[PDB]
């Protein structure tokens, strides 16, 4: 019960017993916390509570020291000192921002802004408080019991009364009862389990609420700048392919951490795997939050890096299918590809953390705690989608507030920027360049003349809260008949309920804007569905239209984004 202060690093026995994370607060900070918040319980070796029998005075301001013990104003002896006096709380070794992180419910945007504008220890305290609050909210949801089993991918459920029912989408992973993790998609619902088990009636599903471990290491290590490349040994025969990134790989060896903003199709995976060919002796650990991002880096490594020094680290609780071409769990290989929550405690010459807009400060901290590296590279784009903040309902989270790396890329600018998009038809590049990249993204491709936009509001129906626009899918059906080349298109929309109606009516493979991130397709059909804050989000809009390599059809609901699309307008 003895440690350092989460606000000034001063030594103390004092911890706030009212905080969901029990932080150590020094005498001056602990006082300035209990006197300006509803939090009045202070802990140390023993709690500051009235020692008198059957007494329930736990407020530190209403307590005193009578000998080696604590009592209130109604039980204390004549020789008693108040615990709260002269701006200090009595303890061994004798804040506005901390107060707000300790007392917020994490439902407002300003809560997340503060958790990123504060000092580094307050960023870790906010990351811990938030993740603990997010897990205690998963308990509030009601247990889902199987009522009947229709087929191999279809069923009907019985929900717990009183306790709210969580939204059925692949974004929420249940745990059957330990009959494997299971996911759902909306009376004929779709059942998709990580494990093959003959669906039983009576067996129930609960969201796996994991325990939040304390955060020790910072979100970003202190920056160091070097005059020479440190601990890394470059080649003077880096292939013509990676020559465009030589000036940037050198910047990587001359700084502790480096930020890289890579708009869609500008060469992020190419840069990441190219850093290994530039310092061919270095041990590189490739990390990302999702299994999909770690697998997309594995695919690029399979093409250039020797498959013998490559290892895909798969966690024992293998949830959904990942990369199978590398030696599994060989922690000691030169190239280690592994998701953040599966990272073993190891060291590296370079750590590459990809899809940095999806990282939370909790993830940023975990990577710094599990990996000790000479150099750290953060690759991503604050103009793309962040990690879902499940408690956030009021206000929108701006990219400078996604995490500490994003905050740097949006305030001081990124260290490195890949400015030429080699995937998208010029119409898409020119639209996203003006929308989110302040006209600095350039098109390598020509205009494809296969980019269309249609202003059709349709009719919005709601499957609980996930939206459907059957008339916008009707327009896509009409278009598909006159444009058979578009038969091979991927259907994208901001809602999975729209994607379910579109999969049955169009037969096109379906993907939400959020699951499309990181992937590319020749043709993309996007229906906006609604003109809500969710479907008008410019980061979602940017990810949606930048998936196409050849053509895109956008059926729009919002006049603003329809007008901003530099596409050929269509009629019907
Ligand atoms: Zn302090
Ligand atoms: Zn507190
Ligand atoms: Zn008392």
């Amino acid at each position: 019960a003895v440690g350092a202060c989460v606000l000034c690093n001063s030594q103390t026995s004092l911890r706030c017993g009212a905080c969901i994370r029990r932080p150590f607060l020094c005498c001056k900070c602990c006082y300035d916390h209990v006197i300006s918040t509803s939090h009045k319980l202070v802990l140390s070796v023993n709690p500051y509570v009235c020692n008198a029998p059957g007494c329930d005075v736990t407020d530190v301001t209403q307590l005193y020291l009578g000998g080696m013990s604590y009592y209130c104003k109604s039980h204390k002896p004549p020789i008693s000192f108040p615990l709260c006096a002269n701006g200090q709380v009595f303890g061994l070794y004798k804040v506005t921002d901390f107060n707000a992180i300790a007392t917020c419910d994490w439902t407002n945007a300003g809560d997340y802004i503060l958790a990123n504008t504060c000092t580094e220890r307050l960023k870790l305290f906010a990351a811990e408080t938030l993740k603990a609050t997010e897990e205690t909210f998963k308990l509030s949801y009601g247990i889902a019991t199987v009522r009947e089993v229709l087929s191999d991918r279809e069923l009907h459920l019985s929900w717990e009364v009183g306790k709210p029912r969580p939204p059925l989408n692949r974004n929420y992973v249940f745990t059957g009862y330990q009959i494997g993790e299971y996911t759902f998609e909306k009376d004929a619902v779709v059942y998709r389990g990580t494990t093959t088990y003959k669906l039983n009636v009576g067996d129930y599903f609960v969201l796996t609420s994991h325990t939040v471990m304390p955060l020790s290491a910072p979100t970003l290590v202190p920056q160091e700048h070097y005059v020479r490349i440190t601990g890394l040994y470059p080649t003077l025969n880096i292939s013509d392919e990676f020559s465009s990134n030589v000036a940037n790989y050198q910047k990587v060896g001359m700084q502790k951490y480096s930020t890289l903003q890579g708009p869609p199709g500008t060469g992020k995976s190419h840069f990441a795997i190219g850093l290994a060919l530039y310092y061919p002796s270095a041990r590189i650990v490739y990390t990302a939050c999702s299994h999909a991002a770690v697998d997309a880096l594995c695919e690029k490594a399979l093409k250039y890096l020797p498959i013998d020094k490559c290892s895909r680290i798969i966690p024992a609780r293998a949830r959904v299918e990942c990369f199978d071409k590398f030696k599994v769990n060989s922690t000691l290989e030169q190239y280690v590809f592994c998701t953040v929550n599966a990272l073993p405690e190891t060291t590296a010459d370079i750590v590459v953390f990809d899809e940095i807009s999806m990282a939370t400060n909790y993830d940023l901290s975990v990577v710094n705690a599990r990996l000790r590296a000479k150099h750290y590279v953060y690759i991503g784009d604050p103009a793309q989608l962040p990690a879902p903040r499940t408690l956030l309902t009021k206000g929108t989270l701006e990219p400078e507030y996604f995490n500490s790396v994003c905050r740097l890329m949006k305030t001081i600018g990124p260290d490195m920027f890949l400015g030429t998009c080699r995937r998208c038809p010029a119409e898409i590049v020119d639209t996203v360049s003006a929308l989110v990249y302040d006209n600095k993204l350039k098109a390598h491709k020509d205009k494809s003349a296969q980019c269309f936009k249609m202003f059709y509001k349709g009719v919005i129906t709601h499957d609980v809260s996930s939206a459907i626009n059957r008339p916008q899918i009707g327009v896509v059906r009409e278009f598909l008949t006159r444009n058979p080349a578009w038969r091979k298109a991927v259907f994208i929309s901001p809602y999975n309920s729209q994607n379910a109606v579109a999969s049955k009516i169009l037969g096109l493979p379906t993907q939400t804007v959020d699951s499309s991130q990181g992937s590319e397709y020749d043709y993309v059909i996007f229906t906006q569905t609604t003109e809500t804050a969710h479907s008008c989000n410019v980061n979602r809009f940017n990810v949606a239209i930048t998936r196409a390599k050849v053509g895109i059809l956008c059926i729009m609901s919002d006049r603003d984004l329809y007008d901003k699309l530099q596409f050929t307008s269509l009629e019907i």
